[PDB]
């Protein structure tokens, strides 16, 4: 019996046994046998034809005993009559009641609390001739249903042999050496030993002389059928077996190699020599799984719950690998970074720091109430004084109320990183701290940390944008005032006289488009035109390298297109009445403006490069008796203020621009240096002794009742595993 | 100890077989033999002798019968025992027979618990047993032990069924009652061997060695595996009752207390036990004999059915009285006489296949094989020319006559006619021979008598032998005759009837005198030079020559009629230059007229050889054919149909013409003179040679056998057919002794 600690362990910690199979001729006696090597009565035993269905019996280990099937699911027979009763219903059932037979095996299980994971195969016996309704061809049927089971390797082979028959009778010898001839695993048993002829022995058959067998012979003696009948238990058998064994003459010195209980102990030595030569692999398995538990359960083998030195080392190493885990999630230090998501914190928060801009980008882009307001600024700074020169106490006014509406983006920025950032935290809380009580009030002093921090950096932030509407500086890298637009070629090159081609060309660019195109140019477009108050050039794009022709300003004319046509989109055309000089008109040479003031704007440029107006009576003033002190202006179209009003918007709109990009580049240092770095430094030198400071301190670091149950659970395992070695190697000892 | 059935029951069929037996046939009872079978230590040998009744079997644990046992029970005076292998030595106590029986099978097959195919013979004579076989067997099993082979229980079944698959064996199927049923062999080999189930007899052994709280009463019952004879159990002596050496009525009484007291047993204590074994085996005897009986008694009916036809003539015999000689002289002279009419008249029945002759178509055949030698034998020509010219100028020799006298033709005639005398009795000659020897081979099938064979041959043969003079002398005066008148008025042609000679016997019928022609005269193959494309090519065709007329065929079928060429009025002229006329050709023409006819540049004809050439010109210049003389070209008016070819070169008397109408009319006589001979001489000897010999040997035959004595001593033995006689008498008592025997059997 030391297999049977050993998996009764294995069991306790959670083989590859060999099958048991009986064989042997009808009515040899296999079932008394097989229930006898079990232990318990519920097998079919009777005269004539039984046993007339495979049985399989898996017997495993458990804490009770009682026995179940395969087809009457989920009840537990726990008396074993109902068992016997349920094994010849079934068998009946299937086979019927006229001694017919059936390869279809029926499927136990036996639950005992000592007995190893074994497969016992009961078989029907071995027939001659059919009788009842068999086929005939019923040896056949019966040998090879029974081949299919025995020509197996790691099958024993009970070979149950009757001892009033002769042993040169038998059929179980004949199948045992038809497929184990050199008996490697096969068991001679020899049953009926008390009806034997008056006068005669089996001497010279237990004693291994009259057919040699490998593993010998061994002599048992089970119930008779009134016995059987007279219903007598299992001890008064064994009592009179052993009775028999010796006070028998021919047998009483064989009598300690004899019976039943040694049938017994040679199955389990037969079975303990089997399971060795597995010992090093299923010794290996289970000392590499005790090693992940013996670094564990050196801290759980000696308490004694409150003391210090546990509870202390315990906030020790815990705060440690918090801080550890939080200045990787956050820094993102390695190794074994998550690959899954963008991070805890801190790709979901840089994508904040530029998600941002965004948020400056969506607000407001308005409107044309700036221009009206700005064109108020300049008449109000000019009270009861008025005229020249263009105030620039506008500009500081319309600035100081433009980004004065960027307090709202900035203080949301801080809100998300607050969400986002707080969330890390209780993203490394809630799997590392399985310790109520210390995981919460860990939680609740980093959040208010983070709390009492986020009104820093909000004052922060309210400081900064109120610091950019103090002064308004214009020596940064936005243009000096009056260079609009794009002036003056980098100060003109430092060449204007003798440059006839030295980019005196460039005034003023923009995109206008032209309704008639020739057939060798292409098709409709909006060309780059570039105007100067002498000459004109056009641009298919920016590389600045067309340059195939130069189109005057000089005596030329302008008028509109006919009525009907869809001006919005104003186009007018250019023409000429001395000589046809436009140059190429398409009939016509025409420009088409997409909004109402660029209209005017241009006409006006034209107007001081030296173009006449579009007058209606100034055709018949046309080329002669021209400038006649300009009659049809009023001086002027629109004085003085679209000028003005569009040179403070293109400064406004500089300033904005450069007053955007550094918001957008110094915010996330801000909340960087007063927050994120705080936090950590807060998080790594003061998070030990504040948290020293709050709760009684006593009933923190506790269960935890999970943690509990989970320890005495793994202890035992340990204990478990420990006995399990031991078993193993008492094993090996032998 | 037994057996008292078998005492019962040898008296009658040991009556029955030697009723079977001295009736000479080759007829059997054929008792069954008793085959023991089943595995190893069913108790098989113990059933054995308690149906014998005797202890001589070894028995015991273990293996113990390794050889077969034939013992064959010999009805006999003395009782003993003995062996094949131990001639000479009689047993007298059975248990020598038992330690001797088995120091023979330990010194063949060793003691190793080996075995061998090899019986061992044993016959036990008692005045208390029938004539049968027990053949004891070794019991079958599966693994080898000791030193057997691997293959112990092939050889062991091989051993069984060479004995058990005979027709007609009992097969005692022993089994034990300790194994279950299904296990026993011997029920596998009776289902195998006797599927049926007609003689397999169902034996239960070692019933009280049963498991305590069981019984075999399922199995007894005949009602577990259904067998047509049923179940017998039985209760033999135990190991410890064979070492304690317990005698046969104590056996048999504790087997009977036993079935009486066991509770499942009282109401089957009667058909239980060994003596009912011993009943039921005895009484599968009797049922097999009476039966094989019927079909023994109708196969008996229908053998003497066949000696019953022959035995009827034999019914009343008391030798050795005139009544029985006197119907032999009736029997086998009208079965000699009917022989000889079936040999030559060919009378029914039975007319002999496979020979050809018979005597009638041998003799029939000699009557048409004699007018072969007569044209054959005798011949003469061109000799008797010069006698005729000689009678000629004799028989008026001293004036010269004006007309053809007739001595000439009779002197001639006569001369010839004589020679006719040797045929006819050389074919006289040889018939009387074959005929004598038919009488001669008619009478071989007689030898059943001797003494009579002698007899009947003498009498007919100096019948035949008297009568060949008086035919002999019959056909010389019947050939002498034709010389007395030589009459010129019956069917041949008067003098000067054929002028010119001869149209072929005017054209051979008279019929055909008008509708033939006479363009036959002088037939010959003859080659055509040039011929055009209707006639065919160049070819040598088949001319008849006409001395009126000419012919040509292609064949011979003669059914063309294609034209009638001339000979009057014609030339003959030879070919141009640079031919070589070997193999001559000639040409026939006309020079007054173009009659050619048909020219095809040119009509020529060709012949092979010398001889041809110039005896076709021959024919032509006899026939009138123009020469081939200088005057050629000049033939217009001094020729005439020339020839010069009258009657011969250039002149001789008148006897040629004489001397060829004297050969027709002799040719003519000589042939109406043989068919008179030929039709006449066969009817002469089968009138005084034949039917005079059948009219004496079926009326004058019986009377001069019975004239000559003795009447005892013309018949006798030949003791081969009275030896055949006896026989036949010895079957026919013996057959109704013996259906007498199986009608007294039979109630
Ligand atoms: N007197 C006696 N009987 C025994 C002994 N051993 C077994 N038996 C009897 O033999 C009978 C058959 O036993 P069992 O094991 O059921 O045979 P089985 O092999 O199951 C028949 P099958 O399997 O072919 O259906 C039983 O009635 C049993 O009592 C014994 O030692 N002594
Ligand atoms: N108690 C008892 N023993 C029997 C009975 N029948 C046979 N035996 C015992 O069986 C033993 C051998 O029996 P036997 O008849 O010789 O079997 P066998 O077939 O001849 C052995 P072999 O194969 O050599 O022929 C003997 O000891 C005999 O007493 C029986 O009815 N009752
Ligand atoms: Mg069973
Ligand atoms: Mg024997």
């Amino acid at each position: 019996e030391d297999l049977i600690p050993l998996v009764n362990r294995l069991q306790d910690a959670f083989l590859d046994l060999p099958q048991i199979a009986v064989v042997g001729g009808q009515s040899a006696g296999k079932s008394s046998v097989l229930e006898n090597f079990v232990g318990r009565d519920f097998l079919p035993r009777g005269s004539g034809i039984v046993t007339r269905r495979p049985l399989v019996l898996q017997l495993v280990n458990a804490t009770t005993e009682y026995a179940e099937f395969l087809h009457c699911k989920g009840k537990k027979f726990t008396d074993f009559e109902e068992v016997r009763l349920e094994i010849e219903a079934e068998t009946d059932r299937v086979t019927g009641t006229n001694k017919g037979i059936s390869p279809v095996p029926i499927n136990l299980r036996v639950y005992s609390p000592h007995v190893l994971n074994l497969t016992l195969v009961d078989l029907p016996g071995m027939t001659k001739v059919p009788v009842g309704d068999q086929p005939p061809d019923i040896e056949f049927q019966i040998r090879d249903m029974l081949m299919q089971f025995v020509t197996k390797e790691n099958c024993l082979i009970l070979a149950v042999s009757p001892a009033n028959s002769d042993l040169a009778n038998s059929d179980a010898l004949k199948v045992a050496k038809e497929v184990d001839p050199q008996g490697q695993r096969t068991i001679g048993v020899i049953t009926k030993l008390d009806l034997m002829d008056e006068g005669t022995d089996a001497r010279d058959v237990l004693e291994n002389k009259l057919l040699p067998l490998r593993r010998g012979y061994i002599g048992v003696v089970n119930r008779s059928q009134k016995d059987i009948d007279g219903k007598k238990d299992i001890t008064a058998a064994l009592a009179a077996e052993r009775k028999f064994f010796l006070s028998h003459p021919s047998y009483r010195h064989l009598a300690d190699r004899m019976g039943t209980p040694y049938l017994q102990k040679v199955l389990n030595q037969q079975l303990t020599n089997h399971i060795r030569d597995t010992l090093p692999g299923l010794r290996n398995k289970l000392q590499s799984q005790l090693l992940s538990i013996e670094k564990e359960v050196e801290e759980y083998k000696n308490f004694r719950p409150d003391d210090p030195a546990r509870k202390t080392k315990a906030l020790l190493q815990m705060v440690q690998q918090f801080a550890v885990d939080f200045e990787k999630r956050i820094e993102g230090s390695g190794d074994q970074i998550d690959t899954y998501e963008l991070s805890g914190g801190a790709r979901i928060n840089r994508i904040f720091h530029e998600r941002f801009p965004f948020e400056l980008v969506k607000m407001e882009f308005d409107e044309k109430e700036l221009r009206r307001e700005i064109s108020y600024a300049i008449k109000n700074i000019h009270g009861i004084r008025t005229g020249l020169f263009t105030p620039d106490m506008a500009f500081e006014t319309i600035v100081k109320k433009q980004v004065k509406k960027i307090r709202e983006p900035c203080l949301k920025c801080v809100d998300m990183v607050i969400s986002e950032l707080i969330s890390t935290v209780r993203q490394c809380t809630k799997k590392l701290q399985q310790y109520p009580r210390l995981r919460e009030e860990m939680e609740r002093i980093v959040t208010t940390h983070i709390r009492e921090r986020e009104g820093r950096t909000k004052e922060q932030v309210m400081l900064l944008i109120d610091i950019e509407l103090a002064y308004m500086n214009t020596n940064h890298e936005d243009f000096i005032g009056f260079a609009n637009a794009q002036q003056r070629s980098n100060q003109m090159n430092k060449k204007k006289t003798s440059g006839n081609q030295d980019e005196i060309l460039v005034i003023r660019k923009g995109w206008l488009t032209i309704n008639n195109i020739g057939i060798m140019k292409g098709g409709s477009k909006e060309y780059w035109f570039v105007l100067t108050a002498e000459n004109l050039s056009w641009y298919k794009d920016d590389e600045e390298k067309e340059k195939k022709y130069m189109l005057s300003v000089d005596n030329l004319k302008l008028r509109d297109v006919e009525k009907g046509f869809m001006s919005s989109k104003h186009i007018f055309a250019l023409f000429n009445t001395e000589q046809r000089n436009v140059y190429k008109d398409y009939r016509q040479l025409e420009l088409a403006c997409e909004t109402q003031e660029e209209v005017d704007s241009w006409k006006a440029s034209f107007l001081r490069a030296g173009v006449y107006p579009e007058r209606v009576g100034d055709k018949e003033k046309a080329s002669e008796t021209e400038e006649n002190g300009s009659d049809s202006f009023m001086h002027s179209m629109d004085p003085q203020l679209e000028r003005q009003v569009e040179t403070i918007r293109n400064l406004v709109d500089s300033y904005m621009a450069i007053v955007n990009k550094t918001v957008r580049d110094l915010m996330p240092k801000t909340i960087m240096h007063l927050m994120i770095n705080n936090t950590k430094e807060f998080i790594f030198s003061e998070l030990l002794a504040n948290l020293y400071s709050c709760g009684d301190q006593n009933t923190l670091m506790e269960e935890s009742a999970e943690q509990a149950q989970r320890r005495d659970e793994m202890l035992r395992m340990y204990h478990a595993l420990k006995e399990a070695l031991s078993i193993i190697g008492d094993i090996n000892t032998t």
